[PDB]
């Protein structure tokens, strides 16, 4: 069952997109939301894909997850990625 | 707004990938990993708020009409993802 | 590669001049930052549909024009931080994608 | 530095999707690995541009992927997979030494 991560992935690319945008001492949160946004989206294809890869990957956006919440922490974009993190270390186990 | 656009986009790369690997048609294969690859390319333009959203919506459009008369589930998703990015395009 | 060579060339040259940016911006700059994700990102998909011959790949390197031509016009308005290189990389990836869109 | 690791990734996606269009002209598998491993090497040039802070990851889990597209693609001798495979090892090497 991907439905459930898949949609929190979803809302953290939203939420890192929008802190992304509204951000532009911010350039750590910056950094760490492009990189997040765009490994959500890797992890959005890997689970719609069914790949082989798709726990490594999982497991990847989580740790990169927990980083940009832990910098934006902005708090909106924190939340969405502590979420996500946990659903994605779900899917990875 | 872009909430419902962004929804369409989002079914509609489930069910291109899905088709993509259960084809696995080759016309239908190369234009599947194109839609799922311009559908999440218009998520993020509309998640970003890009100038070029609109732009990036119509192209989306075409080529998920172009997806979906070729793969014609897949074919379903694709023409209601290029109906809601030709709203969004307009 | 026979007609597409130069032209994913020219994509790959302004991905890295845009990333390069991007980071030296991130060390007023917000437009080039802007920009500089979009263009590199969509760089980046003008060469897969080149490198696949995928059958929008015109459309694309149309968009990638479009785009290029953006990030070229707003990184120009900049005298540091790799801008006015991203700028000439830009233009030089807007003129062969204009061609390839052809 | 990661100069020569980049063009190791673009390389790598130069010559995976190369075998994607020709191997679409039992080759399923070597499909789908020609495409994720097209499109990590494409974020993994973009982490090491951009020097972001999980490059290093990124990188090890594009030399995963090149691991086994190389593998895959390997077991096939025409439509570009043996030129593929090379191209993917040559690739996770140098991906694994940057994410050391």
């Amino acid at each position: 069952y991907s439905e459930a991560c898949i949609e929190a992935c979803i809302d953290c690319m939203k939420a890192c997109n929008h802190c992304f945008t509204k951000c532009l001492h911010l350039s750590g949160c910056i950094r760490l939301d492009r990189e997040c946004a765009d490994i959500c989206a890797l992890a959005v294809k890997a689970m719609q894909t069914d790949s082989p890869f798709m726990k490594e990957i999982c497991a990847l956006c989580a740790d990169i997850c927990e980083a940009c919440g832990t910098e934006c922490g902005c708090q909106a974009c924190a939340k969405a990625c502590f979420t996500c993190a946990e659903q994605c270390r779900s899917m990875a186990a």
